[PDB]
């Protein structure tokens, strides 16, 4: 049941939750998502990124949305744009019938970035379409977000705050500035968003590694980053890193266990469960439970 | 482009080629297909085991598969339940949607086969709806299989001819009875359907076997087994296990060559390839290419 972007982030705003925000890119992710969501009673923020929409088509990521919606029609759900590049590509999201899109100008010096956001949020706004937005420079600046906020009237913002990601990657280890986000909420008083923020959880990471797999280079922030960043004022979680590995490690797994099984459905039903489990595990985590 | 069963079958009937009935259980595999069907320019006969169906669920496998029709609205589309075990299985489907039902009572004996399918036939044929049947019994009888299509109605027969399969599995290599065959066409004068002729292409077997697989246990047929087959008055032939491995020997190379690869797209584009390839070899083979 396909609702805007900000009636589900706004509620999150104002009662002070978080929001996974988890990407599918086939039917096993989509599936296991809505389950998780059902069995937890909690809103549905479903991302694809420009990758996944290509890899499904934008017609069969809408259609089997909308499909699932009509299985759990009680359940709130907002088909999201994840990293939109272009305004073109926010354009033919939003035409195909997605309730939330993100445009990705924050590689871009302030003015650009304001330009292209607010191209995008005068197009999906105009079309009754939530919009979300990006913005760093190294550590946001909560003036800046103030003023990038108000100008572009964008409906959520995914402040740089401490995680290593997208145009701001840096060495070291992940912080979150918790008094650089409390500023930026209050300057900006909209739903807030946070990427790069993988946690992988310990019992995902043995699943994997025990499934013979190699995490070497990803490595997740605490689950007290996550809760920290929802106390500060963070209302949607990008969720996908960590719906992978739990996935694929069940993959790993029955192949190893049996060089004679090509049955599909003995590889991704495990995987299913996995990555439904993480989903419902993520959901307590910020919040989102019983919010239905 | 939803077609009914008969439409599709009747043609190869007259015209004396089979059309390979290519299982799927997920949007990888379905998108394979269909992508198979446009490049080779044949008419596609799509397949859903009553395992699919619970695994996608039946909202979810007409759902896709009229998504996928409205992308290559040039391809005349048969959606088929494969192996239905009872009345309501096969009612279910036609509510949903199929275009051709199989009720597989081969097990039972002559009374009761005959009873169940023209029961079947009764509430398919009222809907507009194909349906197809089984007859053995050991291989079958020409004159008991001219009495069951005859008293049945059914659309399509699928005769004991040779294989190891379902209530007529066998110990020895299965061998085509050929002039068992055409009596049993030249009696019935209707479409015949081959079941458990799974023909693993050297390229597969190899592929899977290099991913570290074992294919102790899936042997099956020779190509020439396939091709006299259709000779002899085979007009449908079901693909599944070719399918399947294909796109499992994939998804086990991808694991195997890099441990830390969790990316979902890098698992099953391969494998999409893989049963994609399958599908167009096999529509040549049988001989749809270039039939639309
Ligand atoms: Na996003
Ligand atoms: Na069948
Ligand atoms: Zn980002
Ligand atoms: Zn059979």
């Amino acid at each position: 049941m396909l609702v805007k972007g900000n009636e589900i982030l706004l509620k999150a705003h104002k009662e002070g939750y978080g929001v996974g925000a988890f990407n599918f890119v086939n039917f096993e992710m989509l599936n296991a998502i809505f389950e998780a969501g059902n069995e937890e009673n909690s809103p549905l923020f479903i991302q694809a990124s420009e990758g996944a929409i290509k890899y499904m088509g934008i017609d069969m990521a809408v259609g089997m949305v909308k499909i699932m919606c009509e299985r759990y029609p009680h359940i709130p759900v907002a088909l999201h744009l994840d990293h939109g590049t272009t305004f073109e590509s926010c354009e033919k999201a939003v035409k195909a019938g997605f309730t939330s899109v993100m445009i990705d100008a924050s590689h871009h010096a302030f003015e650009e970035n304001l330009e292209l956001t607010s191209k995008v949020v005068k197009m999906a706004h105009n079309a009754g379409v939530s919009v979300e937005a990006e913005l760093g420079r190294v550590l946001v600046n909560p003036k800046e977000a103030e003023q990038f906020v108000k100008e572009s009237q964008v409906d959520y913002l995914a402040p740089a705050i401490g995680t290593s990601h997208g145009a701001f990657k840096f060495k070291g280890e992940p912080k979150l500035d918790f008094e650089r986000l409390q500023e930026v909420k209050r300057l900006t008083n909209i739903p807030l968003v946070l990427h790069g923020a993988s946690a992988i959880p310990d019992n995902v990471r043995k699943s994997y590694l025990d499934a013979g797999g190699d995490l070497k280079g990803s490595k997740g922030v605490p689950f007290e980053f996550l809760q920290e960043s929802v106390k500060g004022g963070i209302n949607k979680v990008n969720t996908d890193t960590d719906l992978r590995i739990a996935f694929i490690a069940e993959v790993r797994k029955v192949a190893n266990e049996d060089k004679s099984q090509f049955d599909l459905r003995k590889f991704f039903s495990p995987a299913q469960l996995a990555l439904k489990n993480v989903v419902k595990e993520r959901m307590k985590l910020l919040g989102s439970a019983n919010k239905i």
